């Protein structure tokens, strides 16, 4: 079925954006020094700079994973 | 300058890059799957059903995410 055979391709998808990016946003991290009283102000900065150069799909889900791995760094840490 | 800005177009490369790696993909997807505005939301559930069967991680869902916005656009624009 397509569905099943889309599922899957999207998986291999997922699992190459995962590799491709997450050291990457691992250092971004590691620069940012993030912590919880500055997590939105930081998340909201580098939107506006990730913006100003225009909207895309992929820029909007580019921006909610490292938003989600910004969030979980701080929970982990303080 | 401020690293906020640096990490935001630092963003802006990736979200570039996604884009330009996946984007004729999702398209070619959509056009083997032949959605209409009835079995859009019964195809993406199958498919995300489909997907996370071999797992999860955050760039599982982000292309997931990026994928339910093509087909809602697609549906969208067909229908019009
Ligand atoms: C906007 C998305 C909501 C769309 C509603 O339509 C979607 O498909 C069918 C009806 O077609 C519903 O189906 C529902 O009723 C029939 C039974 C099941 C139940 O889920 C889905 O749960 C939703
Ligand atoms: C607004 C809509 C929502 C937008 C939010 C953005 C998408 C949310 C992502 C949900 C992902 C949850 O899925 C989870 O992914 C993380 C990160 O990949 C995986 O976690 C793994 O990678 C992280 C990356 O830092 C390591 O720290 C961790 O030790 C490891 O387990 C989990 O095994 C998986 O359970």
């Amino acid at each position: 079925s397509t569905m099943g055979q889309v599922g899957r391709q999207l998986a291999i998808i997922g699992d190459d954006i995962n590799r491709r990016y997450d050291s990457e946003f691992q250092t971004m991290l590691q620069h940012l020094q993030p912590t919880a009283e500055n997590a939105y102000e930081y998340f909201t900065k580098i939107a506006t700079s990730l913006f100003e150069s225009g909207i895309n799909w992929g820029r909007v889900v580019a921006l909610l994973g490292f938003g989600y791995r910004l969030a979980l760094h701080v929970y982990q840490h303080g």
